């Protein structure tokens, strides 16, 4: 058993290289939306005409 | 020339018979509406889908 002291743990060594790139399926914080208002008398509109 | 005094004119004689009936092409004072609101994105809606 080797004892685990307050000086034993070391930081994780992150790899080197060129910076990572986005891989999500859609934009997260850079997304821009075009918005419209749909009053009560709409129910469920076909996604194509909403676009 | 026969003079026209304040006792000469007589009221028009309206005809007799059963009471007259409506002949307008749409209801005037008995009409009822089914209404929907529209903001600004419904600009030129097809009259069939509005109905």
């Amino acid at each position: 058993i080797e004892p685990f002291l307050r000086t034993t743990p070391r930081p994780l060594r992150l790899p080197d290289g060129p910076p990572c790139s986005q891989r999500s399926k859609f934009l997260l914080m850079d997304a821009l939306k075009l918005s419209i208002e749909d009053p009560s008398h709409e129910g469920e509109g076909i996604p194509l005409y909403d676009a």
